[PDB]
Formats: structure tokens, C-alpha cells, sequence
């Protein structure tokens, strides 16, 4: 496995920026601040299900303090071991050049997901996704000039065959050939895809993962609804498969744990997760001392049994959040709408029948009726295409909120027959 | 006035990438903040009202928030901006340059995000030797040709501005053939590690020079808080008539290095590509940490906060006088150093040394005492360097005077 071919020129010449022998030590060598001049002091922070949380002086000046690139030590142990218990992935105890596993606490997980993209991705690079997909990845990829080329997807996510012809394009020697243009990657969000809400199977993962050892491309696993599934068996991930060190998982504690705090995590090989480690070393630096200590703390208060069955009851929520949306459709929109029902996440994803384009009726004549939802058009390449469909939220909203939600939208179908 | 050369074909395919009412909404992407375990927060303030969140707040602070920055912090910044600098710049149109500022993650978010924008490889670019090794570090992969201007007490010598010009004409501005600078980088307030300030004639003449030839001045700030002269120097941004000035203010001297919470002012459209490039990076600066600032920012007011900056000035200050004392004692006849203007940083030239990293990485390292050599804030790291970066922030008096007298002594065994 050659890694060289996945580092842009800019980022393989990075060179690490940090902050950074007798046993008493006067140093006078580094850069922080002096932590006293800052003034919170203290802190206490309430958890349901948990006991509560304190900074006391000392750790409130540390959380005040800068604190490592790649995440404070406790939290990194914790989510490496965290990975190690989920995914026990083929690469753990692999040499460090070969792809030995290794984790960078990110601020939120598209923080990584960024600076994955800027690693690999040269101008006309060719990369594999499925369509529809995630809004924020779209203009991600869009400015970095690379040629999004797009499998076929169904109610089980990629479909492996589309992946198949698409890549008979190439021989498989063409990998070892910069020339050709090769795939360099394969972006996918493997369960409840935004927006579409279906999830990739098992035995569609491992035929993904040949191909992508046959053509030697990286796989990227996007996965920030890993924790929303709502079937008890988790599929196994592409992380712990990842007998060649080919894949980069991204981790979110955004649905599950909190979204402002900006903490996520990148889970992959050294020398790649190492360019992410150094970029991010000119920018952010590290990601909130603060907030790593809230949920480090909070995480190892709960091991991973109280993290588990915390994510339980998410899930639980989120099911039942997802019966009323299907009710309250299967209720308005049967035989005027089609859809699948959503194997993770908090989308629902809808094919409005014998209407065109869903912007007109969204953007004009739903929102005057006081109901909204979102036109399916960003979440494709050409977001200049018609689409007929919608995005549905269904994690805030009650079960009569949804209900004059489809009773309204199904109303402005008919009339729009 | 004429950004589009200042901004990369990437940077510029960036898209945005985000009611009567009684109204029922199904297309947010916003997850579900009751399902977060962290329910309230108190937070104790020296000479200050404990800050508290009850649970709306706190569901609030552990939700996406806007991307340049929750609306009560950008107001209070934008204001503090519009009444520290009150620039030339704030009524302006948007397409001509209106001052604009996003909240980033930490103020070296926002410069990277900023050098991303600009830089092709092949772009020549300004700053004055020695810089920042972090911004050594980031612009060194971006490939430019970083063009060396020289410093002194005083920061950038403008003669030197002048003369390293002066091989194109300004006319050459409007030909990007001719690779006229991007811009010119600098640290205005005790450099980091010189701990050197500009002055406001030198200030003056490098604004001249860049209209002259139509650059950016990236003007890096972090240490505009930390000043030890009671006037501040007025800053670039207080004399951009232009739109053509980019700066830096960081909260992390003063108020948390750890909460990663820094702002960016600057012309609105280039402010605009660097909020688009966060949108898909970080989303935003944690919201939670905001609303911590913000309301500490609001309860202290405009006085309050400077009542705090002057509480730590002064704490800095005395801190380089017991380093300043310190140098005076052990180090004389044997090095020179200017007294640093701001920051908290001092900067020795060993006398009849090379370089420095012997002296420190094996000789000093050995008898306990650590500083760091300035092989690392050159462009050219591998030169020697007689240098070294000492920081007064934390030391004691009386490690300060161990540190030296150590330090003088291997210095005498090192001749
Ligand atoms: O529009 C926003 O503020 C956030 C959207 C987001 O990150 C999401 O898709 O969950």
C-alpha cells in the first residue's frame, strides 16, 4: 500500500508546526500563555443520567490552556479504544508506515472530512460517490477541480455492480500509473444517508472493499449517523474490514452527544491521519480543551456502558420520531408519494409523484400554507436539475406537527395534479 | 477595490453552503438538542457575575450555531472593532470593501483560512525575518516565494519595503504576469519571537507603499492587548481607506487559548470566502464557548474588558521588567536584546556563539534549564542561528534568575 499517491504536493510537505534532561526544568523555551490571567475559574455542568461534572480551579486553568494537536490523551485513549472495541480493525497493530490505525480528535467531523479532501484531491482527480448526496460534501469537492463521477445507488445505498462498469473504464494496472486517472477514493455515508435515509447492507460492503482493493482506491466512510441506527445488530463497518489500511472512517458525536461543542474524530492510517494532524496544526491547532474535557470526563463517568446505553436511548427516540413520520405519510401521501423507509439518521426522504420540480411547491405555495421541507435539488452534482424530491426532518416535530405537514404538502399535490 | 486577484479559482467557486409563521418546519438538518446529556452550566468569573446556563441556553450552546459566530458575540466584536479602530471602512458598500468579521475557531484559523485564499504557487509574498515558525510552517506548503524584508527595534524597516519594490512599478499591480506581491504578512506587536512593535510613522509609510502597489496587509495581532506603552499604536485597520487590510485579533492571551475563539476583520468579500471555506471545514467556533465569552463580554462591557487588558498588561509588564532585571544581572557584556514592546516574549543574541543549538539542546537542556533557539523562525531554519526565544509569562523571579545566571554560565564555558 503506496501512500504517496493519495498526498498532494502541498500536503506532503508539511512539516509539523506544534505546541511543544534533569528533573527539575525551568522553561523557558515554549508559548503559552500564562493561564491565571483568565477569568473563568470554575465550573459545574449538570448531566442527565450522570453524575455531574467539575472543573475545579486547577482543571478549569488546563481547559482554559492550549492542549495537543491531535486531542487531549484521555479522550484520544478513549475513542482509540472505543474503535478498538467497535470495529477491531484488521490494521491496529500494523507498522506505523504500513497503515497502522490511528485517531485525530477533530472540531466536528467534517472539520477532518476537509482536510481529508484537500490531502488527496488534485485538480481533474477523479472520485467515486452516490448520488443523492450530502449537501456540504457537494461544495466541498466542488472548488478542489475534481470530476465527480456517480454509482448508482438504491434503498441499500451503492449499488456494487454500477460501481463495477463504472470502474471497467480501467484496468486494474492503471493504479499503479498516476496517467490514467484512477479513482482516488470513494466518498459514501453508509447509514441513513442525508438525505436519502437508507443504509449500505453487509454483504454490499465487502464487495465495495474488493473493488476498492482491486482498483486500489482509499474508501471514504463518512458515518456521522453510526450511532442512530435503529436495527439492534449494527452492520459491520468499512473501518473493520480494512485489512490493507485503504479506508478513512469520520466519527460525529453531533447527533448523539452535542453539536455545538465542534468534536469529532478521524479514524485511519498514520501517514494519512498524520497530513490531517499537521494541516491542522497551521489552523485550528486542537479542538476546544474545554469541550474534549466535558465529553472526556462525561465518556469515562459512563463507560462504555453508560455511552452505549445512552445511544440506546437516542435511537429509541429517533425510532419512534421516525413511526410518526411514516404513520403520518403512510396517513396523507399513499399512492401520491413514494419513499423507503429510513434505516438510520433523521431524514426521510420522498418522491413526490407526477410533480417535476418540488421547489415550485415548496418555495412558493407550501410555505405560504405554513409548512416546509426541504427540495431534494442541492443534493446532487448538477443541483440545477429537476427534482421531485423532498427531505423530511423528523427529529423535532410532534406527531401532529407532522400530521398538517402531510396533510397540507399531500393538498398541494393534488391541487398541483 | 480589485479582489478577484486576491482570491484563487477554488476560493472563488465556492458556493454558499449553509414566514408568516405559527409555522411547522421539516427541512432543518438540526438534530433533536434534548437528546445531549448536558443539561446546565455555572461558570465562576473573577470580579465578575457567575456565568449560568439554564436549560434553554444550554440546549442552545450545545446546538449548531451560525458560522461566522453567534450574533451577540459578532455585534460586540464588530463593535469593539468599529470603537478601537473605527475604520475608514465600515460604511462602505459590500462590493467596495465594507468591514466585515466572522468569530473563527482561534485567530490562525482564520489566517490560514486567509493565505488559502490568496496563494498560488509561484505568488511572491512579504513578511520580515524573524517570523512566526507556525507562519513559516503554513505558508510553506502553499508554495510561495517568501521575500524577506528587514526588521529592527521597530519592526519592518520601510526602506527595505521601499528598495524590494522598487524592482517592479506600479503599474506592474494591474499585470499579474509580473507577480507583483499578494500581500505583506506582519506581527505589529512584540513579533513573536522578537517581541518588537512597529510605529505609527512606520505604519503610515508601509500603508503608502502598499496602495502604491496594490497589496494586502495581513496585519496578525495577537498581542495587540498585551502592550506595555499605555497609547496603543494605531493598527493598520485604523488607516485602511482601501479595503486592503486583513486582521487578526485573538482572545487567546487574554481570555482562553483553550476555548479556540479568535476574529477575523477584513473587506467583506474577502471575509466572505473565508466564512464559505469554514462551511465545510468547521462549521463554526463551538457555541457553547461563545456564549461563555459573549456574556462575559456583555456583564464587563466595553470598560470592564479593558479594565481586564490593563490588569494583564500589568502583569505581563512586571513579568518582562523581573526578565528584563534578570538579563541585566547575569547577561552583560555577553549577549544584546532590546526590551520586548509587547507580547511575552524576549529575544537574546548570544555574543561570540554561532549557533545556539548546542548551547541549549545539549549543554543547557543538562544543568535543568530550557530556551528556545531561533533556528525556527527563519524561512532558511537550517542557518545558524546566535538567537534565542525566551518567555517571561509564567516564570517566577527567582527561576528567571537561575535560568540566566545558568545560562550566562555556559555561555562563558561555551567561548
Ligand atoms: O445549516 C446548518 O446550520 C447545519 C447543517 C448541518 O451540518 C447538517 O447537515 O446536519
Amino acid at each position: 500500500m503506496n501512500y504517496a499517491r493519495f498526498i498532494t504536493a502541498a500536503s506532503a510537505a508539511r512539516n509539523p508546526s506544534p505546541i511543544r534532561g534533569p528533573k527539575s526544568m525551568i522553561s523557558l523555551a515554549g508559548g503559552l500563555p500564562n493561564p491565571n490571567m483568565f477569568p473563568f475559574k470554575t465550573a459545574v455542568i449538570t448531566v442527565e443520567n450522570g453524575k455531574t461534572i467539575q472543573f475545579g480551579e486547577e482543571m478549569m486553568k488546563r481547559a482554559l490552556q492550549y492542549s495537543p494537536s491531535a486531542g487531549i490523551p484521555e479522550l484520544l485513549s478513549w475513542l482509540k479504544q472505543l474503535q478498538i472495541k467497535l470495529h477491531n480493525p484488521p490494521t491496529i497493530h500494523y507498522p506505523p508506515s504500513q497503515g497502522q490505525m490511528d485517531l485525530c480528535v477533530t472540531s466536528g467531523s467534517q472539520q477532518g472530512l476537509c482536510k481529508v479532501f484537500e490531502m488527496i484531491i488534485n485538480p481533474g482527480d477523479n472520485v467515486l460517490l452516490d448520488e443523492p448526496a450530502y449537501s456540504g460534501t457537494l461544495q466541498s469537492l466542488h472548488p478542489l477541480g475534481c470530476n465527480i463521477i456517480n454509482v448508482a445507488s438504491d434503498e441499500s445505498g451503492i449499488v456494487p455492480d454500477s460501481l463495477r462498469d463504472i470502474l471497467s473504464r480501467w484496468k486494474p494496472e492503471d493504479a499503479k500509473n498516476p496517467q490514467k486517472n484512477t479513482p482516488k477514493f470513494l466518498y459514501t455515508v453508509p447509514n441513513g444517508n442525508n438525505p436519502t435515509g437508507n443504509s449500505l447492507t453487509s454483504e454490499r460492503k465487502k464487495e465495495i472493499y474488493e473493488l476498492a482493493r482491486k482498483y486500489d482506491f482509499l474508501i471514504i466512510e463518512d458515518d456521522p449517523y453510526y450511532f442512530l441506527q435503529f436495527n439492534k445488530f449494527r452492520v459491520p463497518t468499512f473501518l473493520s474490514m480494512d485489512v490493507d489500511g485503504r479506508v478513512i472512517r469520520a466519527d460525529s458525536f453531533s447527533k448523539i452527544i452535542s453539536s455545538g461543542l465542534r468534536i469529532g474524530f478521524l479514524t485511519g492510517p498514520k501517514p494519512l491521519i498524520e497530513r490531517v494532524i499537521l494541516h491542522i496544526q497551521v489552523s485550528t491547532l486542537h479542538p476546544s480543551t474545554f469541550n474534549q474535557l466535558m465529553i472526556s470526563q462525561l465518556l469515562h463517568e459512563w463507560g462504555e456502558e453508560g455511552f452505549m446505553a445512552h445511544v440506546d436511548r437516542v435511537i429509541d427516540f429517533y425510532s419512534n420520531q421516525k413511526d410518526a413520520i411514516l404513520a403520518a405519510a403512510d396517513k396523507w401521501l399513499t399512492g401520491l408519494a413514494e419513499w423507503h423507509v429510513p434505516a438510520a439518521g433523521m431524514f426521510l426522504w420522498i418522491k413526490v409523484k407526477g410533480i417535476n420540480d418540488v421547489k415550485e411547491l415548496i418555495e412558493e405555495k407550501a410555505v405560504k400554507m405554513g409548512v416546509l421541507m426541504l427540495p431534494g435539488n442541492a443534493f446532487y452534482v448538477d443541483s440545477s436539475a429537476p427534482s421531485p424530491y423532498l427531505r423530511a426532518s423528523f427529529s423535532s416535530a410532534s406527531p401532529e406537527q407532522m400530521d398538517v405537514a402531510f396533510q397540507v404538502l399531500a393538498q398541494l399535490i393534488k391541487e398541483s395534479l
